[PDB]
């Protein structure tokens, strides 16, 4: 396992418009287009996106294409984070994927927010932080996703990702 395919097991892929968890329009691998409810405002943030007339739909590629610049986003996110930078500095190889992971997944803001669990993770309270984790609505929303993060972040293993 590395970052990609964990990504990609959370987020699964679909190659047409879909609706997040949180009912917003979103394409590919969890590449969200806008929080905004009209199909016509994700349809030209496609458009904009791929810099081709889509019309809702794209290729594999192009799908990866996004996938591979929303990673890179995401890890340049973290290290230049005041908040973030030195807990993903602290942590071992496993764990940086399960903050990434996060940050993909809620943004920046999003971690940075987690003040309490952050500590426990720089401080290595491994039990300590999955509980602190637990309680949120991040946990109680995606509950089968958290778990599996969480689990990475107690770990250190990628013990969460095998089953399936």
């Amino acid at each position: 396992m590395n970052i990609f395919e964990m990504l990609r097991i959370d987020e699964g892929l679909r190659l047409k418009i879909y609706k997040d968890t949180e009912g917003y329009y979103t394409i590919g691998i969890g590449h969200l287009l806008t929080k905004s409810p009209s199909l016509n405002a994700a349809k030209s943030e496609l458009d904009k996106a791929i810099g081709r007339n889509c019309n809702g739909v794209i290729t594999k590629d192009e799908a990866e294409k996004l996938f591979n610049q929303d990673v890179d986003a995401a890890v340049r996110g973290i290290l230049r984070n005041a908040k973030l930078k030195p807990v993903y500095d602290s942590l071992d190889a496993v764990r940086r994927c399960a903050l990434i992971n996060m940050v993909f997944q809620m943004g920046e803001t999003g971690v940075a927010g987690f003040t309490n669990s952050l500590r426990m993770l720089q401080q290595k309270r491994w039990d300590e932080a999955a509980v602190n984790l637990a309680k949120s609505r991040w946990y109680n929303q995606t509950p089968n996703r958290a778990k599996r993060v969480i689990t990475t972040f107690r770990t250190g293993t990628w013990d969460a990702y095998k089953n399936l």
